[PDB]
């Protein structure tokens, strides 16, 4: 309705990092096609779906694809899909692989080319390069989403959009200062989208239910969105969240609504998150009882 995108994460297959390659229905668990049809019926056309690169990739990032995972990764995104809306392969991995930087771009790419590879002939699924790189060099940032773009492209996946992500855990409202070199990314399909972050807490790591004020949305992408509009680039919010209360709901109210006038940068939001295994997590947006899904839902209905 009012953006190109607006959905949800939906989060469950990298829970339990710590255990790899983990077990299965013990350590992670896949979305719920069931739930997610409800959240499409709400009128979400989006869903980011979380991975590990190890789970998916064990051992070595240019080896081969492990065939248990990477059959519910599919299933999962066709489920999605086949209702027509988008899905977001997201390897959620901070720029680290076995906790260790990645420093090979080309390493990098023959991972993005050999996933890319399963979806190529889907033009509903979306690539996100990676989730939140941090404290790492920023060329080696920049080099490290060109790879994937380069893997990406060379399987023949030309029609789907990718997802970029900067340095600083990709942050809104530190993107200016610290990503500014990432509009030199190139693409021969010309469909890459800015993903930023943007949590509304005490320090924007999105652990707290509590905003900093009715404002803090807004004030935290003013300056992204207007590096966008001077660049000509377009982004998306990959992720947001905030409790529900008064503040927060406003807070949020505020951010959608000038991330509203601003559609000519701004293609859209994704809440973070929804999901089989987080229970009484303050920003589930799980139905039917999350509390994001029961009480932040309803003043998003607005935008879709």
């Amino acid at each position: 309705k009012v953006f190109q995108w607006f959905g949800s994460n939906e989060s469950g297959a990298e829970f339990g990092s710590q255990n790899l390659p983990g077990v299965e229905g013990k350590d992670y668990i896949w979305p719920d096609p069931n739930t997610i049809d409800t959240l499409i019926s709400k009128g979400m056309n989006i869903f980011r779906v979380p991975f590990m690169m190890e789970r998916l990739v064990p051992n070595s990032m240019t080896g081969s694809p492990d065939p248990n995972y990477l059959a519910d990764l599919i299933a999962t995104v066709n489920a999605i899909t086949q209702k027509g809306a988008y899905a977001v392969v997201d390897p959620h991995n901070y720029g680290r692989y076995y906790n260790s930087i990645i420093s090979s771009p080309s390493d990098f790419q023959t991972f993005w080319k050999t996933v890319a590879s399963q979806f190529a002939s889907n033009p509903l699924v979306i690539f996100d390069t990676n989730n939140e790189y941090h404290d790492m060099d920023q060329t080696l940032v920049l080099n490290l989403n060109q790879a994937a773009i380069d893997g990406i492209r060379s399987a023949g996946a030309t029609s789907q959009y990718i997802f970029v992500e900067g340095n600083s855990w990709t942050g809104a409202w530190t993107w200016t200062n610290v990503n500014d070199n990432m509009k030199s990314l190139t693409d021969p399909s010309d469909k890459i989208i800015y993903e930023m972050h943007q949590y509304l807490d005490s320090d924007g790591s999105g652990t707290s239910a509590t905003c900093v004020s009715s404002t803090i949305g807004q004030e935290r992408i003013t300056s992204a969105t207007q590096w966008l509009r001077a660049n000509g680039k377009k982004g998306i919010i990959g992720e947001f969240a905030g409790g529900a209360n008064d503040v927060c709901e406003t807070a949020i109210t505020g951010m959608l609504d000038y991330m509203a006038q601003n559609t000519d940068v701004w293609t859209g939001a994704i809440w973070w998150a929804a999901g089989p295994w987080w229970g009484d997590y303050i920003f589930s947006m799980e139905p039917d009882n999350g509390i994001a899904y029961q009480q932040i839902l309803p003043i998003l209905t607005p935008y879709l």
